[PDB]
């Protein structure tokens, strides 16, 4: 194989009481060290520590120094091959050693890096010792980073003359024009490294295959010299007749196979997946993909996977992005760092657009040990690494040079901005540059005069991202009629799943004794807005390309507004909780963003007889009729309204994007019947009063998973009454017992204020529910999960694994 999985047979230890500096030496004794496979996040395995140097910001989980070692032999069948050690990502400030010699140091925690080890390996089946020091001295992060080799590790094995790392660049110049003539013109730029000790003459064959693997185009380059130790550059054009475009509904990808030819002999082969798609940000019309106008329905996403921590997992990140697509999302912002290759694969396969963001700081640090201290020497390397990694990915539409960068008020920030945009454009000119900027917010009411340095930075990027700055959406468009504006960061409303507090009070950045936030879209940070208010400001403007809400998913750390308020340790900003369980606001976004008729009632229906409950319906239906125990409580209706250019939306005469009743509580069944303008029923939702807790009910999202050692089944554990209604406030401790061909990868409940372990075999329900994550091993067969709780009836589910 050209790329080998190098995840297995590692040893790990944290540096605690005594120095591990000796662990670089091959001879060091690691026989007592823990044995594990990568990927690995050592922080997520630890108990929460209220005294952690990570503070609340990093979720009260310790980092510090840790060491990985791997002792291995090289097969005879690899002599005279080029071998690189490839890390997808190590958080952070790592130093790698082979056979006691330093290969290098890599500061940045969120990029891949590679070391050529061809001339450093012992090839004779003698023992090689690889040592990685990971230095996450804290505080380094405004959110939960994780610590360690949290992404995949590979060997790349090639002949001395080979396609370079990221050695292909497949583009579709003027695709709109070509597509109107029933083709895609495909431009292919190929880099060939000659790592041999002698010049060669080289040709490149480029063959394009469709998803079925039928050849659809091919082209052979001219012959070119590649001197010893140099790169030859090739550029070839070809045509796909009647191309299949990559789109949100049809995320179709072709495969380029590159053959490296020396004297008619193939010495290397290399595959590149790519898609044919065009898009445009328009200063007056907003965004379009392949000529289809649309708003960016976007979310921000951090890199953690909840109970998995930072340790990457293809199924887990795919599940996150499936849930976002189900909310009606079409676009993601990789806040605030390059995403994993598993994340890229998910947006490519699911049909989601992606803004890739390089930096959370430039030179000026946000946290003592963040990247700021490395930026002036490493920025050019890290920004080009992001662009070079991703340039063939159809999902990526924009490169962000930074988020909320303090430097952008200084002449130093202007020179940096110009450098970053120039370095990006040396790698790729086919996607706009952007920035996420918060320092124009001002008083939140009046159009803010732009700082002169920020203004020159807004002229330097191709597309201007505003953070929390609704007061400028119109004024900046009128003052700067060639600007392409979108909301790079919006709302930051805070909410807890199944919590319905201060129903008629709209509070800014307010803490409560419950350590929760309300799901009546009525808690939000002082710089932010309600979900509704951030959306209305966007909805009403054609020129405004769309927005990226803070956030899609909850993440570990930043428990705002509970600053330094242990055990508040993870976020409230997500539409969906860390366990992948939707909050009520998930249904508000469905109601604004999706066409398929839906209706969603809140709150739950376990109250006290007589109490006037605030009842909301999130719906995209014209009207809803509410029923209590089969009797009508009244119709509520929207007006069918039109934006200033005639885009239709539903809103009440009072400006609300939701429907509302005040209901004197009576136990039983509350039902919402959603109807069109003609009174025809198009959707229904109900909530029932739950009785005493009686059972634990298990539901697997997938009952059949692959026996590959990494695939996952996500098991919901609910507390139900004797009729199987979920008990909306239940908090019972669930004890999980797994048997069979699997292990429990983690447990969670989405409770921001829990300091229960993620890496454990028990978890309290939170608002009725907990999660168990089951992982397969390499042997096929059966997994059984048993869930018990004191005084209730147990739950059981079987997972089947196929090989
Ligand atoms: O409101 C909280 C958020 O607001 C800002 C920033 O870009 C995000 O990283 C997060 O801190
Ligand atoms: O207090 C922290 C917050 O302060 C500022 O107002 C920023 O705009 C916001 O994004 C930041 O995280």
């Amino acid at each position: 194989m050209r790329r080998i999985n190098f995840n297995d047979n590692w040893r790990f230890q944290r540096e605690i009481s005594t120095s591990l500096r000796e662990a670089q030496k091959p001879s060091f004794n690691d026989h007592s060290w823990r044995q594990l496979s990568l990927p690995h996040d050592w922080s997520i395995e630890l108990d929460f520590n209220k005294d952690s140097l990570a503070t609340h910001e990093g979720g009260y989980l310790d980092g510090g120094v840790g060491w990985y070692r791997k002792t291995f032999t090289v097969p005879s069948a690899m002599e005279g091959k080029r071998i690189s050690l490839d890390f997808d990502g190590v958080y952070m400030n790592s130093t790698t050693y082979l056979n006691g010699e330093e290969l290098g140091t890599y500061p940045f925690g969120y990029n891949a890096f590679s070391y050529d080890i061809t001339d450093k390996l012992f090839m004779d089946g003698r023992e090689n010792v690889l040592a990685v020091k990971v230095d996450n001295t804290q505080p380094s992060s405004r959110w939960y980073s994780g610590s360690g080799i949290y992404r995949n590790v590979y060997l790349t094995v090639t002949n001395p003359v080979h396609v370079a790392r990221y050695g292909t660049f497949v583009t579709t110049p003027d695709l709109e024009s070509a597509y109107a003539a029933r083709k895609a013109e495909v431009n292919i730029k190929t880099k060939i490294n000659n790592d041999s000790d002698a010049a060669v003459q080289v040709k490149v064959k480029s063959t394009i295959y469709d998803t079925d693997g039928k050849e659809v185009a091919s082209v052979v380059s001219q012959e070119k010299t590649a001197a010893a130790g140099t790169t030859a550059h090739f550029e070839d054009n070809t045509v796909i007749e009647n191309p299949e475009l990559w789109s949100l509904d049809n995320p179709y990808r072709y495969k380029l196979v590159t053959d490296v030819l020396i004297g008619g002999e193939t010495v290397d082969t290399y595959e590149t997946r790519f898609g044919a798609r065009f898009f445009k940000f328009d200063a007056n019309e907003g965004f379009s993909l392949n000529g289809k106008p649309m708003k960016l329905y976007g979310v921000s996403m951090h890199h953690d996977l909840g109970a998995l921590g930072a340790a990457t997992n293809a199924r887990a990140v795919e599940r996150q992005l499936q849930i976002m697509k189900d909310m009606g999302v079409n676009a993601i912002r990789g806040t605030h760092n390059p995403v994993s290759p598993e994340f890229l694969e998910a947006v490519n396969n699911l049909g989601l657009l992606l803004i890739e963001e390089a930096f959370d700081c430039w030179s000026q640090s946000k946290k003592t040990y963040d990247y700021g201290r490395f930026f002036t020497r490493w920025a050019e390397h890290d920004v080009k690494e992001m662009v070079d990694r991703g340039k063939n990915e159809p999902s990526i539409i924009m490169w962000s040079i930074g988020n909320e960068i303090y430097d952008t008020t200084s002449p130093s920030g202007v020179e940096t901005a110009r450098n970053l945009v120039r370095w990006i454009k040396e790698i790729d000119t086919t996607r706009p540059t952007t920035i996420g900027e918060d320092k124009t917010r001002g008083d939140k009411v009046n159009v803010t005069p732009i700082d002169p340095n920020i203004l020159e930075i807004f002229h330097t990027v191709d597309v201007v991202g505003l953070n929390y700055s609704e007061n400028n959406y119109v004024g900046y468009h009128e003052q700067h009629p060639n600007w392409k504006l979108y909301g790079s960061e919006t709302s930051s409303a805070t909410r807890s799943r199944g919590v319905y507090t201060h129903p008629y009070e709209y509070n800014l950045g307010t803490k409560y004794d419950d350590l929760q936030q309300s799901s009546y879209d009525n808690d939000y940070v002082p710089w932010g807005r309600t979900a509704e208010d951030a959306w209305k400001s966007d909805r009403d403007l054609k020129h405004f390309a769309g927005q990226f809400i803070w956030t899609g998913f909850d993440y570990i750390g930043e428990p705002t507004p509970y600053y330094d308020s242990y055990p508040a340790k993870s976020s409230y900003f997500g539409a969906v909780d860390t366990a992948g369980f939707p909050k009520d606001i998930f249904y508000y976004y469905q109601s604004q963003w999706k066409k398929e008729p839906m209706v969603h009632l809140l709150p739950h229906w376990n109250w006290t007889e007589g109490e006037p409950v605030r009842v909301l319906a999130y719906t995209n239906a014209h009207q809803v009729e509410l029923f209590l125990n089969g009797k009508s409580l009244g119709v509520r209706g929207y007006e069918n309204k039109k934006t200033s250019w005639g885009a239709p939306y539903k809103e009440t005469k009072d400006g609300k994007t939701y429907l509302e009743w005040a209901v004197p509580f009576k136990a039983g069944t509350l039902e919402a019947v959603a109807m069109d303008e003609n009174g025809k029923e198009i959707a229904r939702d109900q909530v029932t009063t739950a009785g005493a807790p009686a059972a634990v009910k298990l539901t697997a999202d997938r009952k059949v998973i692959k026996a590959d050692g990494t695939d996952l089944s996500f098991i919901t554990a609910e507390i139900v009454d004797s009729k199987g209604n979920v008990v909306p406030n239940a908090d019972h401790l669930i004890q999980f017992h797994l048997s069979g061909h699997g292990e429990l990868a983690g447990v969670d409940n989405g409770d921001a204020a829990s300091v229960e372990r993620y890496k454990d075999n028990k978890r309290k329900a939170f608002s009725g529910k907990a999660l168990a994550i089951v992982q397969s091993n390499k042997l096929d067969g059966n997994i059984t999960l048993h869930a018990s709780a004191e005084g209730l009836s147990s739950g059981n589910v079987t997972i089947f694994t196929t090989a």
